[PDB]
């Protein structure tokens, strides 16, 4: 039987599935508990800003600010943007898809350049990110070669210390890669400590928003600074790549000891209940 | 456990791709530059001739809060404002079902970010549910694109099987191959992209360009599918999900079969110049 070991696998496709469902539910719901009332302030303040600009500059006529409006509108659809080096910022929001999307193409010829230059582009950029894993995956495979010999040879032993040798890889992982650099973005783009953590983790994800940018307002950067942040990028994707896969199978882990703790409350309840 | 002389090996291969990548975004780079710089300027010169037609339209307005004012309302506009007259009740950006779309653009990583936490607790909770989200859709997006692959593998059952004339195994392969591409083209990416170009109002281009932007997750969000208040037949935007679900499995296929063509390049070329500097010095 072929179709017996698929309807295991749809099973196993749909439960997973629900379970996205209702992670979404969940989150919608605890989103717009956190962002319903600071959109009806940041909406009641900004009706107000507005009638203060009228009686403020009674120069203004209310028929004339209409007219603003639809022409800034209108320019926050272009905003140099193109210059010789945010052009090739852009080159990289689309290779490792973080498309942090504050510059996009307008011209269609951009558009259509950019479409044939992604599908070529993110398997290629893949290939230097698997690289650039398989060298950092060693270099920390060294590390612990230095950490599992000194700790193991005294002290409680196998099975528990891979428990403490992940740890080892999270905590100076963090460090070299979120913490590290968010404190350096809090000082060079004067982010808050939490907006520097979260730009990290949603560009490292490459979630990539673009709410918020490293480079992206008019400052005076050092030139060593964006070309520092390229190459946290490039370490820092291929760290989160497997942190993101750590995650996953502990989520594989989980699934399994629930998935059975389930079954024994199953057979907890009917042998309590055979029992009359 | 791990020997230096292959990972010389290996170093040596991570080399030469990274800067391919680096000749790849350079190249890149100056096509886009070539391509936006100057529609940009012609852009950036007659938004100069806007302004000073209410420059020295009103010079009783301060004109240095005038560029403060502009501030003040691109400031704002990224969360996501109507300051009209004629227009000044507003829709929900954070209402019941957008934060189930933001949900969702966080854990597939699409991240149009038209909408994005502007709460201390929104941020913070959007990176825990990002680290636990992204590996869990993970999960789905894998059984989807398992249930999807023997469903097609099925299909070939019957399709490698009337194509048997007086036919080869690895070249069938090729057959095969063309028909995941056409087939997958139209139901991912054509059918769609004429849906969204009715429902949405966009361009030809601009459709196929949102598909593939949203598929391969790259997600600017210069275009979004339910974006506007227009109508939304409610039939629509649930069935944009469906087709994410689906297609985001579709396209990952696709970028690694690209994947794999080229490796092929790769071996083909590097053999190549291998022969072209035997047969150059003659
Ligand atoms: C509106 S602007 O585009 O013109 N200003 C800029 C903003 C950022 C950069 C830049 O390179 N930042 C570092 C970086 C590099 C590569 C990647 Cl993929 C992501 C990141 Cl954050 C340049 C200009
Ligand atoms: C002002 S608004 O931003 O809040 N307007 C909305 C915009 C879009 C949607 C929506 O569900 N679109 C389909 C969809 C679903 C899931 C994913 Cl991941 C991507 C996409 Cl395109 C809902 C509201
Ligand atoms: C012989 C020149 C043909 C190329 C024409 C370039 C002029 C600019 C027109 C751009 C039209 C958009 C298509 C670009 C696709 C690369
Ligand atoms: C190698 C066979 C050629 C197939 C080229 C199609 C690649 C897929 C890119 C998406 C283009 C969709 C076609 C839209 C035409 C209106
Ligand atoms: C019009 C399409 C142009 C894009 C062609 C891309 C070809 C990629 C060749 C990359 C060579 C890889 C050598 C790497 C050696 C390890
Ligand atoms: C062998 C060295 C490994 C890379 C160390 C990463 C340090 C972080 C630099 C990025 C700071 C923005
Ligand atoms: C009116 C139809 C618009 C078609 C635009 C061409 C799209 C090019 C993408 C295919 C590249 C392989
Ligand atoms: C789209 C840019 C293609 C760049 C061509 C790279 C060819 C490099 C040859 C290196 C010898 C193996
Ligand atoms: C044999 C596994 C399939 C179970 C039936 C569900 C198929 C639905 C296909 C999607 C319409
Ligand atoms: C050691 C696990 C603690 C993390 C929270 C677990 C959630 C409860 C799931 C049921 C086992
Ligand atoms: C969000 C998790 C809710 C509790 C887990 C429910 C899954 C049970 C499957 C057996
Ligand atoms: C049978 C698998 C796919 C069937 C429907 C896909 C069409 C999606 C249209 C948006
Ligand atoms: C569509 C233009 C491609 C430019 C690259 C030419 C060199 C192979
Ligand atoms: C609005 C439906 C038009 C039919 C598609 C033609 C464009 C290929
Ligand atoms: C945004 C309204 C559509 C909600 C769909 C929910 C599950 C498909
Ligand atoms: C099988 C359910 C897993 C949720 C943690
Ligand atoms: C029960 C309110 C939700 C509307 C989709
Ligand atoms: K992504
Ligand atoms: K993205
Ligand atoms: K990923
Ligand atoms: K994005
Ligand atoms: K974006």
């Amino acid at each position: 039987s072929d179709s017996a070991i698929n309807v295991m696998k749809w099973k196993t496709v749909s439960t997973i599935f629900l379970v996205v469902v209702l992670y979404l539910i969940i989150g919608a719901t605890v989103f717009k508990a956190l962002e319903q009332p600071q959109e009806i302030s940041q909406r009641t303040t900004i009706v107000i800003q507005r009638e203060k600009f009228l009686r403020a500059h009674p120069c203004v006529s209310d028929q004339e600010l209409d007219e603003l409006i639809q022409q800034i509108v209108a320019a926050i659809n272009a905003g140099s943007h193109w210059d010789l080096g945010s052009s090739f910022f852009f080159a990289g929001t689309v290779i490792t898809t973080i498309g942090f999307g504050n510059i996009s193409p307008r011209t269609e010829g951009g558009k259509i350049f950019c479409i044939i230059y992604a599908l070529l582009g993110i398997p290629l950029f893949g290939f230097l990110l698997a690289g650039v894993g398989d060298q950092l995956g060693t270099i920390f495979g060294k590390g612990i070669a230095k950490v599992e010999d000194t700790f193991i040879k005294w002290n409680v032993s196998q099975t528990k210390i891979r428990i403490i040798s992940t740890i080892i890889f999270i905590l100076f992982g963090c460090v070299l890669f979120v913490a590290l650099p968010a404190v350096i973005f809090k000082h060079i783009e004067g982010w808050s400590a939490l907006d520097a953590i979260y730009f990290v983790v949603i560009t490292l994800t490459t979630i990539g928003f673009g709410d918020y940018v490293a480079g992206g307002s008019d400052i005076e950067y050092l030139d060593f600074y964006k070309p520092v942040v390229w190459f946290w990028i490039l370490v820092g994707l291929a760290y989160f790549a497997a942190v993101l896969s750590m995650i996953g199978d502990w989520l594989r882990v989980i699934a399994k000891k629930t998935k059975e703790a389930v079954g024994e409350f199953r057979a907890h309840a009917a042998e309590w209940t055979a029992n009359v």
